[PDB]
């Protein structure tokens, strides 16, 4: 089998993608963020604290025949961003473009914190780093990706996010049209549950390429390109009147500014970030100081490969028995 579908920036500045899942019989389609960095696939829900909801689109199991209570099992999560989602869990048949798991964990949130809400363009996460992140108790369960992998043409998926457009999620096939030259895998480690691997260097604009070994994770479900300081003090010192702004949170950039690319290796190969990809625009409405979407992973305590990254290439998950992640120029 194979799954197709398309992936929508929920706003201007490709602040998150959203990607239509079909939950239940009838169907309930919501709209989910695909976070390759997080293994719960959750929903608001009928479920859900009636002041905590603004605007989503909600699952109701109760009106969905094939939906079972999980009974006992409990979730609970937190993100690196500081938000936070919990409640009860329901299985359920999901589908994502045409590719459908009959008994899925369908985590129904009871609780969200105040950025999900704030957020009516977001339904619900799906999950697709390893299942050993799931956060269900006591009994763990697999992501969606997990669950089809057995009945895909080839154990894959691949994502393939737009700069300003939209983009597609493929599940169980490599489409060859998709992108330009030639997919260069690179080793993974599974061992924090992440798709962890390590480029090779980087260059900013048209400078020379720095040899050097940057551990992090590709993931879809962040916004921004997290990097040594060493690395983000080196591109910004590029752009005139850049600076580090603690009361901001971050780096900061006169909005007049033309910004340099920044290239990130995967093995041999390059991939071209193009300077606009990393223009988040003004820090606040009509403000002349704009927003960098390349900043320091310092805190974090891991390098994150976000989708100012990510939407520069096609982007292959390898989940064979030993994974690999694949990275192309498009």
């Amino acid at each position: 089998s194979t799954g197709s579908a398309t992936t929508t920036p929920i706003d201007s500045l490709d602040d998150a993608y959203i990607t239509p899942v079909q939950i239940g019989t009838p169907a309930q389609t919501l709209n989910l963020d695909f976070d390759t960095g997080s293994s719960d696939l959750w929903v608001f829900s009928s479920e859900t604290t009636a002041s905590e909801v603004d605007g989503q689109t909600i699952y109701t199991p109760s009106k969905s025949t094939t939906a079972k209570l999980l009974s006992g099992a409990t979730w609970s999560i937190s993100y690196g961003d500081g938000s936070s989602s919990s409640g009860d869990v329901y299985t359920d048949t999901v589908s994502v473009g045409g590719l459908t798991v009959t008994g899925q964990a369908v985590e129904s949130a009871k609780k969200v914190s105040s950025s999900f809400t704030e957020d009516s363009t977001i339904d619900g996460l799906l999950g697709l780093a390893f299942s050993t992140l799931n956060t269900v108790s006591p009994t763990q369960q697999k992501t969606f990706f997990d669950n089809a992998k057995a009945s895909l043409d080839s154990p894959v998926f691949t994502a393939d996010l737009g700069y300003h457009a939209p983009g597609t999620y493929n599940f169980g096939f490599i489409d060859t049209t998709a992108y330009t030259g030639s997919i260069t895998y690179t080793a993974v480690s599974t061992k924090q549950g992440f798709w962890e691997w390590t480029s090779t260097g980087y260059a900013v604009g048209s400078g020379t390429f720095k040899s050097t070994s940057i551990d992090g994770i590709a993931d879809t479900g962040t916004t921004l390109l997290y990097l040594p300081a060493t690395v983000v003090s080196a591109y910004w010192a590029q752009v005139s009147g850049a600076k580090s702004s603690s009361s901001v949170g971050g780096y900061v950039f006169p909005c007049s500014a033309t910004l340099p690319s920044f290239t990130f290796g995967v093995g041999s190969a390059r991939i071209v970030i193009p300077g606009d990809y990393i223009d988040f625009g003004p820090i606040s409405t009509g403000s002349s100081s704009c927003f960098g979407g390349i900043q320091s992973s310092a805190g974090i305590g891991i390098n994150i490969f976000g989708d100012v990254a990510l939407k520069a290439a096609f982007v292959v998950f390898n989940g064979a028995t030993t994974p690999t992640l694949g990275f192309a120029s498009k």
